[PDB]
């Protein structure tokens, strides 16, 4: 793709972040801690999942980051409206305000409801992530396959500004510790 010159620098809002989170000093990188990390509640933190959202706002134009997932066993990636839900179950689709791409049990899926078979040949180490606000566009690169398309989502409603979405999934298996990074420009 030619889509690199539209990169933008995002970093992690940790008053968003789920409590167990552990967000870098250059909040670029975060990860699963094995117990709450002693901070104070508030009405912006996912209480039930490992999710966190970019500081960053878009409500215009074109935006491309890259995030790292290597070794990772379970993630979710994209944007979401930056007014969804916190507190309590839902499930990632555009109609509850995602546009996502996530790995589960040695399958990739895109967040449609119901959820879409990706067809992956080379597992990403680096997920290339696209947003063009105007056309209603959220694509997704494999950056390990010479940046292949993995995913589209088109005629996206986002009724609202777009934040960078971010899940680093549970580790019950002790195989899913490592962090999601922001990869520099
Ligand atoms: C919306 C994120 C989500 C829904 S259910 C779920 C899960 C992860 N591991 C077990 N269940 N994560
Ligand atoms: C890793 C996927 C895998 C292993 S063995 C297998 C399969 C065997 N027979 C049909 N399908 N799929």
């Amino acid at each position: 793709h030619h889509h690199h010159h539209h990169m933008v620098h995002i970093t992690l809002d940790r008053n968003t972040a789920n409590s167990w989170l552990i967000i870098s000093k250059d909040r670029r990188q975060v990860r699963m801690g094995d117990t709450h990390q002693n901070v104070s509640d508030n009405k912006e933190r996912f209480s039930n999942y490992p999710m966190v959202l970019g500081a960053q706002r878009f409500s215009s134009g074109k935006m491309y980051w890259e995030v790292d997932v290597t070794q990772k066993e379970a993630w979710d990636l994209g944007v979401c409206r930056d007014s969804v839900q916190r507190k309590g179950q839902f499930s990632l689709s555009p109609e509850n305000g995602f546009w996502t791409i996530w790995l589960w049990q040695d399958s990739y899926e895109a967040g449609t409801s119901p959820q879409t078979t990706l067809h992956i040949q080379v597992p990403p180490c680096q997920i290339g992530i696209f947003v063009d606000y105007e056309a209603g566009v959220v694509s997704f690169y494999n950056i390990t396959d010479h940046g292949s398309l993995i995913y589209t989502f088109s005629e996206c409603v986002f009724a609202g500004p777009l934040r960078p979405f971010f899940n680093v999934g549970f580790n019950y298996s002790g195989g899913n510790a490592a962090p999601l990074k922001l990869c520099p420009l």
